[PDB]
């Protein structure tokens, strides 16, 4: 339902990124309230429905557009959020990881070990990125409950680059 | 009142963007949903009492850190959210603007002309990445109704390269 009017919602961009690569762009849902309300609504109905009774400490976004959402929706389940940002950004003591090459990094202080987070992003495609968080994650000794993505691009099979099962909305 | 618990909340970093440079972290902030609840709720309380009678159309948040309430504080107004990008991100038309050299770009279909916008960041120091993206907002011919940021630099006089009025929490 919600998907939808979501899925409806997005533009796309033949061989924006690079050459071949076809971009899906999820901005538009962030200018209606009303899409953005119920992308926020998706993902908490979803979340509620998978850990009914395990409680989710942190939204861990990742950079940029995971910032996008994670943020708002940390906000709608009462929880913490905390982003992995792209290496040199993040003030303070860093766990680091390496998407062979990209480096990523989380704030040691930001997540307690035994923690149970959820990381976010708006697409999945090759997967490089979030299996990187996931690496991030492991160091802080937290548990990842699962990979919270907008949209995926199936013919990369980026899910088979990460561990934590995979929840995509679209 | 709220302000000050969030002042509480900022972590300081001696020459962390660079030499001399004192960062201030507004994340741990994002960590806690009741001090993040407080930081929106101050935001639109400041909104509510400077424009009661002005429409708000969007909110335009800048990259990256701006991403990280921006989002959250269109919806908590009912409003869109735009975001202004570093070059090359973002796909379809682009208005583009430089910081003298830093370039900024929003999508030319994203906000109507004569629209009333807010643009959102989190820190205001030299004032260069804001006032390109108010230069953005005059292309889209739209109309800057402030800037609102979390934290300036007084030192930097940021506030002296923009236009319209500034609005800083903290």
């Amino acid at each position: 339902s919600y998907a939808q009017e979501l899925k409806l919602a997005l533009h796309q961009y033949p061989n924006f990124p690079s050459e071949g690569i076809l971009f899906e762009d999820f901005l538009p849902i962030f200018r209606n309230p009303g899409l953005f309300q119920k992308l926020i609504d998706a993902f908490k109905l979803h979340l509620e429905e998978a850990f009914p009774e395990v409680k989710i400490d942190y939204i861990v976004g990742l950079e940029s557009r995971g910032f996008l959402f994670g943020p708002t929706l940390a906000l709608a389940l009462g929880v913490g959020f905390v982003p992995v940002r792209k290496a040199g950004k993040l003030p303070g003591e860093c766990f680091k990881a390496t998407y062979e090459s990209d480096l990523f990094e989380i704030q040691k202080n930001a997540i307690p070990a035994g923690s149970n987070v959820i990381i976010v992003d708006d697409i999945i495609a090759t997967g490089g990125s979030a299996a990187a968080a996931g690496e991030l994650v492991e160091q802080l000794e937290a548990n990842l409950l699962e990979y919270n993505f907008v949209m995926e691009l199936d013919f990369l099979k980026g899910r088979s680059k990460l561990n934590a099962p995979v929840f995509t909305l679209l």
